[PDB]
């Protein structure tokens, strides 16, 4: 059953501004997204030490950035704390609410859209490559959910019954038309290695077979 709700006012305005800006720098989208699945990998690491059947549901951390040019997606699978429905639906759009406010005032006051992982809404500039974004994710504690937004003010969320990814979170990006060199593995090296070479975690990039 497939749950149709609308973001916060200021997060449509937020991502209606990812998407319509001209903004030539588009490839930050991934030290974003590396970032996001680092914070995630730290969490579940840190809590693991004060209960350790918190990794009953995996051991490994790890990051896994995988192109698919016929299904035109752009894969990026961590291991970390994952997310539950409440984050999904409203906690982690609380949250964004002040960082999105922040962040518009900044770039209305001469700051560029690279910085908007400073403000907690990072996430979003997945929108400067991807059409649609689907976030397959599983917490401890709680069921696997499948999130989804073509943008245009509303997300769907559903009970996912797809591949257990026992615990973690699968950020699927289908690309726009003409962002599709991010389906390269020479290309998303290339990103790596300038704006993430340092993450603690084994970044795998898949080559893609075709
Ligand atoms: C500061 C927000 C952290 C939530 N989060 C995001 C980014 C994110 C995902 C989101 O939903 C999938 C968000 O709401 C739509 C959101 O709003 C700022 C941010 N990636 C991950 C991830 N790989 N693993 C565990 N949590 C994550």
């Amino acid at each position: 059953e497939v749950e149709t709700f609308a973001f916060q006012a200021e997060i449509a305005q937020l991502m209606s501004l990812i998407i319509n800006t001209f903004y030539s720098n588009k490839e930050i989208f991934l030290r974003e997204l590396i970032s996001n699945a680092s914070d995630a990998l730290d969490k579940i690491r840190y809590e693991s030490l004060t209960d350790p059947s918190k990794l009953d549901s995996g051991k490994e951390l790890k990051i896994d950035i995988i192109p698919n040019p016929q299904e035109r997606t752009l894969t990026l699978v961590d291991t970390g704390i994952g997310m539950t429905k409440a984050d999904l639906i409203n906690n982690l759009g609380t949250i964004a609410k002040s960082g999105t406010k922040a962040f518009m005032e900044a770039l209305q006051a001469g700051a560029d859209i690279s910085m908007i992982g400073q403000f907690g809404v990072g996430f979003y500039s997945a929108y400067l490559v991807a059409e649609k974004v689907v976030v397959i994710t599983k917490h401890n504690d709680d069921e696997q959910y499948a999130w989804e937004s073509s943008a245009g003010g509303s997300f769907t969320v559903r009970a996912d019954h797809g591949e257990p990814i026992g615990r973690g979170t699968k950020v699927i990006l289908h690309l726009k038309e003409d962002q599709t060199e991010y389906l390269e593995e020479r290309r998303v090296k290339e990103v790596v290695k300038k704006h993430s070479q340092f993450i603690g975690y084994p970044i795998t990039l898949y080559l893609e077979k075709e």
